[PDB]
């Protein structure tokens, strides 16, 4: 069964983080990598390594290529970049925006259509939060300029509060939904004592992509209702679906590839979110 | 689609909780309860309410013509005595087990084939615990003389660790398989972090009954990861599955019913777990 499934390359960085892609080399473990991935069946990535420009030490331009001809598409990339004290305590990030002129210019040249901050810390106030909230408003904008669109990623510890508030609830609530979208991680959400359709219901269309992970292989633990996820899948608005990897059963590869093969078996997965 | 599910009556304890079965009476709002419930295709009850000899104010007995004149079984029950600081410095809890001669006497009446402890404490050393491990095993041969099985229905906390010892795994492992089964609350566990499915594989057989609950409906909030318990029932030892819903989104009888349908449904829950 073909279904449109990226996979965080996240999963198999353990091959990844070894790889030698310096002073001008291409290593062919690589290469075989991303084909291995698109024989697998997954269709497109998502990259967890963005740094001096390059994407696994490779140009965006090379990145691109080297995806696409495994058989591939960019599809996404986790890098962020935090505030400073001064820019939180001013307001004015000008100089964190500059950065990420550079990083969505060599986004747009990988072809990547998305751009996913990893991770936020809590921050002490709401009126950080706030700013953050802003800076985030401005980065998807400056995507959308570029022809992506800018999403943040979470974990458990957005479910907490800040002042009295839920701080994920709070940076939804908060940030424009032309220029910024929720890529929900729906295990931690779970893991952080919340609903995913709950989320859905109260924010519809707000969750343009999912993470789809599990404590190892995806879709093993009980831990997670996929099943209701899907089910709501179109109230959330998700268009793309990340499957990631980091603890495993079994061989990284094969723990990768059993977890695809879970959402290809699973009846309430469709072929694609973006038809 | 026929399936044996049966129905915690906590779930209906709004309704439960005001009948007026005293002084020789039978609420009839009481009986068309049962007789709706077993209408929505329950197939079975859960009591949990006993004191004083009674089941909502009804002799053991009496209960069982009740619920079996509605066209349900009498399954099981939720009911413990903890012990005292005296029976656990002792370790002599003969004081305790003579209620539990006249609870299992009752349990037997009504034609329960289960009686499950709902909740202990955490206990401050593993000393107490085994002490508890000891006292339940104990239990469990007097059900069994009495035709019964005895059972221990977790929530979150037994995921904590009592001196360096999860809980949970402890009891578990200091409990004689033949008298005591663990009534596994698969959304409390996940909740409390942990998967369903490695306990099955780590402790198979143990687990003889499941808690089908969720945050409100069942299988509605994206939180428990059905599927994957289902396809791993037989590993666990499951042979009923009981359904529990205490939060609701709609009227009550109403949410109850359709969280069977999720399970009716389902198409990896099969129409019975004791063939
Ligand atoms: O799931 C994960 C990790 O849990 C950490 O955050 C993300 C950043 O790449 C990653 O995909
Ligand atoms: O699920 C529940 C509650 O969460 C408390 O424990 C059980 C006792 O009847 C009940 O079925
Ligand atoms: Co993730
Ligand atoms: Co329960």
């Amino acid at each position: 069964a073909k279904k449109e499934v990226a996979i965080q390359l996240y999963s198999v960085r353990d091959i990844l983080n070894k790889v030698d892609n310096k002073d001008g080399k291409c290593d062919a473990a690589y290469i075989t990598l991303l084909k291995n991935l698109a024989k697998m069946g997954y269709t497109s990535v998502e990259a967890a390594n963005y740094n001096n420009g390059k994407f696994y030490d490779r140009t965006p331009d090379q990145f691109k290529k080297d995806v696409e001809s495994a058989g591939l598409k960019v599809l996404s990339s986790h890098c962020t970049r935090g505030l400073s004290k001064e820019e939180l305590a001013s307001g004015d990030f000008s100089s964190s925006l500059q950065w990420w002129d550079q990083c969505i210019a060599d986004h747009k040249a990988a072809g990547m259509s998305y751009i996913v901050a990893p991770w936020m810390d809590v921050p002490k106030t709401l009126k950080e939060l706030d700013t953050y909230c802003a800076y985030y408003n401005e980065i998807g904008k400056r995507c959308k300029q570029q022809g992506m669109s800018f999403g943040y990623h979470n974990h458990a510890h957005e479910f907490q509060k800040v002042e009295d508030k839920v701080m994920y609830d709070y940076m939804i609530e908060h940030t424009n939904p032309e220029y910024v979208f929720f890529q929900m991680d729906v295990y931690w959400v779970v893991r952080g004592q919340n609903s995913p359709v709950d989320y859905f219901n109260k924010y519809p269309g707000r969750f343009k992509m999912f993470h789809i992970k599990d404590h190892r292989e995806i879709g093993q633990s009980g831990m997670v209702g996929f099943d209701a996820i899907f089910k709501n899948a179109k109230t959330a608005g998700v268009k793309h679906l990340v499957a990631e990897i980091e603890s495993y059963s079994m061989p990284v590869e094969k723990s990768v590839e059993v977890s695809l093969d879970y959402l290809l078996d699973a009846p309430f997965v469709k072929s694609s979110y973006a038809k």
